[PDB]
């Protein structure tokens, strides 16, 4: 049922040991081909398509010259490894990717024995390298080992720890630097302005290769296969165009980064939060704002225009971002940190060190917080509420709706005592009006509903769903907005006024919101049970938004189930 | 006093010291030097880094405006000079004591301590983000930092040398470069070529124990705009020509041990060779020794890649170090569903090093993730039983951490693996249930036998013996948990969740850290203060319990 006419030679490649079959003279072709196929493909799908394109010819050489699976390949991120798992195995189920039950949206160790290492997060693919290069050198057969790094992905600090660990203790490793000139947006740092365009390479202790065409697939053949002989770190520096092939994409590379599904022939809360710095900033000459390479994810588009010496793009460094956040604070600025929840794992240390315990305000926005949707696993906004909760001096926000979002961002940028952090997920709100902006009372929740025998105490986004139930148990339903400091004195309360409590967050359960309140009922020694309703102790998979917490029962149906059954 | 040390007499504010003849400054480093080996000698601390940046501070200080100009230390542990020159001489003596003087520069105790230091590497970052705003600000503040050749090999360092060469912001870079960390700088390291592509104008290396030098060097580039980066040369130790066994130690010993007949082992430590007890292993299987630098994050993946290789690796990294991993853990170890063993040193209190170094977190921080096993040993057996434990756990991460000191001196049993989950019922008593986490056992076994109370050693922060929990729910009146680690998030809030779960409201005194930043002291002071003994532990009961 795949179209053998359309596509002649692809028909006769479904696996690299096919592939190595062809003759080079072939691969061209093929080149042609596989795009054509990824581009209507991906057309329907939706998903991650002018970095695929960009990888084509660069995916054939790299799959004909190494000895995959046996030879070890590692994706960068995994944004552009669409082309290698369609010739993977993996060719008539790409039209399913990113969907509930399809495709992972990157390479997975487990769906494919090509897929070495699972990735999401950035610049994870030379540190891995090193590894199994190191073992390979060992096991002392003859397997080779690779990675692509992409131009954005290799600002990271983890990458530069890896290449300066390379120059040292010399693994037998290519990687591969598909420089396409972007990040997302356009790229920023010094080493995107970086005669030598190796000299920075060759001084960590790389022999670089390049710069040569990421389009020519027998010239990366011919190069890849003599760079694959050659022994200790090595570097090969291609330059690629995203989105290749396809002229809209060519020309705007970030848009097609990710698309919906296309013919190839109301506000979210990053609008909110960036109208909200424009509206900040338009009267306040103290507001920085900063992100890690995610302008357009955060919303920070239309104020990097307005307030471009107010705006700083510091590449993919979430590290940076947060130090970078706590000089300007202490130089008496007011420093807005944009950043993912699943990317501010990655500045924890600098969150704890460089900013709770120095006492300095800066605010936090984290974004994709909760339930992200079909990025899946590695992208989860999951554990904030859980890793932010235990660090002394850090105030938790947790908004509702727009509105709370935007007294929240308004409360943390004027609380000068310390940290603030304001969690909201990707998506819309709820139309809800939008107040004059007043400093919140920290610490304090707000009565939603009153009824008897069950209170519903939410933390977050989620609260439309809490306040059908509410209805429906003719339940206590209270917005806690704080889930550090909690509001004490209402949990004690409703604890003494009813016989179970229950709380909701979008959070993992361990640890998370919920859990705060059972400590401060037990830290008073009371008997009231409470259902903590959150994420369950796994990875959540891929989907849409709204299937996924239907799945995780995280629903107005969902919650009412949990609910009746742990009422036995 | 002043007959010994004429020239320090006469400063005690940098404001006067800037008012001293150049000629004299060369004097005044000698009597710093003496006045240092004198006070650290008799009050302990990172006094060899002292010795190293006399001159340099010296410089700094005379050529700077400080405090209105901003000076940021690197890590804190070579600024002894630094607070003698900003006010605090005659406290120096105090300093890492109870009440004393901060281990290293510390906001709230001085105008002159710009940023609190402890972890390295963050001096460039904030560096970056006050001479944005001295900028703004227009009043023509200048801004230097002074980080060392081993600070300057972790990401951070590089991300802010990334940021700064595009963004170009008026920032002295003084790198203080003595060729070796802690232990021996291993990496990869024209000595100015990394920091010329990277955007800063280098100038160097030059003569960092040449005060004179350093002065009108230091003039110079002070007034020049833009990333200046100078690459100074120091020594070590500048002027001075030099019980039962600690769990680094038995870990060290564990590693030899079981590397001896198992090629498959790694171990991997981020610059902490020393600390965490694996020295004679680097002397003993050189091969499969990996000091990445400064470099938590990398040390984490790498071993993620050795472990896809099929070889065995062990991460010995310090809880509060741990931290900077984050990411790495969750993704590329525990997504991955990889067996990597975490060594993780210094849980808890630390002592001395304070607030920047406590290992306060990591069973909260650790718990929430899904797919890792944490366990807390209770003494020195238990640890190598638990290490063992890992190391043959092939279905993913597991943790096990360790306070800094001696254990109990507890029997070396044969190995075996521990069933995974399980506690250890240790009394059998009425009314009240305690749950031990870790090293506190001793503590709680005093308590328990005092209140004739029910004892168990849990083990297993994650996955946490739930039919015990419920068991023990469904035989006292209450239960009590204890752990070295903040309450908030902790095992004992475990415990709380699977109550919860199953609708057993059964009070739970959680007994751990509270919600602040611990300070310096001896581990024993702040265990007392912190009523982690004992007799605080009773006290904690029996007030909750009224
Ligand atoms: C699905 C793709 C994706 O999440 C991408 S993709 C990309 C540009 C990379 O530029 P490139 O390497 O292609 O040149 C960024 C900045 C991100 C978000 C991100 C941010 N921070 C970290 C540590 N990890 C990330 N993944
Ligand atoms: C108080 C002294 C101290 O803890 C030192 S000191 C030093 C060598 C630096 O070498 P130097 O920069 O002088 O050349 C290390 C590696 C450490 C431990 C450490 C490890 N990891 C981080 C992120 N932070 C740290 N502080
Ligand atoms: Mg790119
Ligand atoms: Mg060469
Ligand atoms: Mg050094």
């Amino acid at each position: 049922s795949f179209d053998i006419a359309k596509y002649p030679t692809l028909a006769l490649v479904d696996s690299t040991q096919e592939l190595r079959l062809l003759p080079k003279e072939s691969l061209p072709k093929l080149c042609d081909e596989l795009r054509r196929y990824l581009l209507d493909s991906v057309s329907r799908s939706s998903g991650h398509f002018a970095s695929g394109l960009g990888t084509v010819e660069l995916t054939v050489a790299l799959h004909y010259v190494y000895n995959t699976p046996f030879d070890r390949l590692i994706w960068d991120v995994g944004h552009q490894a669409y082309p290698h798992k369609i010739l993977t195995g993996r060719r008539d189920k790409i039209g399913t990717i990113r969907q509930k039950g399809g495709l992972h949206p990157f390479p997975w160790r487990g769906e494919s024995e090509y897929d070495v290492l699972s990735v999401g997060h950035s610049s994870t693919s030379i540190s891995a390298g090193i590894g199994v290069a190191i073992a390979a050198a060992k096991e002392d057969k003859q397997r080779r080992a690779v990675c692509v790094i992409g131009d954005g992905a290799i600002t990271a600090g983890m990458a530069f720890e890896a290449m300066n660990h390379a120059g040292d203790i010399k693994p037998d490793l290519l990687v591969v630097l598909n420089d396409n000139e972007m990040s997302i947006s356009e790229n920023v740092g010094a080493l995107n302005n970086h005669g030598g365009p190796g000299t920075l390479f060759e001084e960590l202790g790389f022999n670089y290769i390049g710069p040569v065409d990421g389009h020519d697939v027998l010239g990366l053949v011919s190069t890849l296969k003599n760079m694959r002989d050659l022994k200790g770190p090595q570097f090969l520096h291609i330059m690629t165009k995203k989105g290749r092939g396809y002229e809209p994409a060519e020309k705007d590379p970030i848009t097609f980064h990710a698309v919906p599904k296309f013919d190839h022939t109301l506000p979210s809360y990053s609008k909110i939060f960036g109208d909200w710095l424009c509206e900040t900033a338009a009267k306040d000459n103290k507001l920085m704002a900063i992100t890690p390479a995610m302008r357009e994810g955060s919303g920070m588009v239309e104020f990097s225009k307005k307030f471009p010496d107010r705006y700083f793009d510091v590449a993919i460094a979430e590290q940076h971002a947060v130090t970078f956040a706590a000089g300007l604070a202490i130089g008496d600025y007011k420093p807005v940190v944009a950043i993912y929840s699943t990317f501010l794992q990655r500045a924890y240390d600098q969150v704890i060190h460089d900013v709770a315990i120095q006492k300095l305000p800066v605010l936090f926005a984290i974004d994709r917080a909760g339930i992200v949707g079909a990025d899946g696993q590695t992208h989860q906004g999951a554990f904030d509420l859980s890793f932010l909760r235990c660090i002394p001096d850090m105030v938790v926000m947790t908004p509702s709706d727009e509105n709370e979002c935007r007294q929240m961002l308004y409360t943390g940028y004027h609380y000068s005592d310390g940290p603030c952090a304001v969690r909201y997920p990707r998506g819309s709100g709820t139309g809800a009006t939008l107040e004059p902006l007043a400093s919140l009372p920290i610490g304090k929740g707000v009565v939603k509903r009153q009824g008897e025998k069950i209170a519903i105490l939410n933390f977050g986004t989620l609260l439309p769903e809490a306040a059908a139930v509410a209805d429906k148990l003719n339940a206590t339903l209270v917005d806690m907005r704080f889930v550090k400091p909690l509001d004490t004195a209402l949990i004690l309360q409703l604890a003494g006024e009813h016989d179970a409590l229950v709380t909701l967050e979008e959070n993992a359960i361990m640890g998370g919101a919920g859990s705060g309140v059972n400590e401060v009922l037990m830290a008073h020694r009371r008997a009231v049970p409470v259902l903590n309703i959150g994420l369950p102790d796994y990875f959540i998979p891929q989907g849409t938004q709204e299937e996924i917490r239907a799945d995780l029962g995280l629903d107005a149906a969902g919650i009412e189930a949990k609910i009746r059954d742990w009422l036995a």
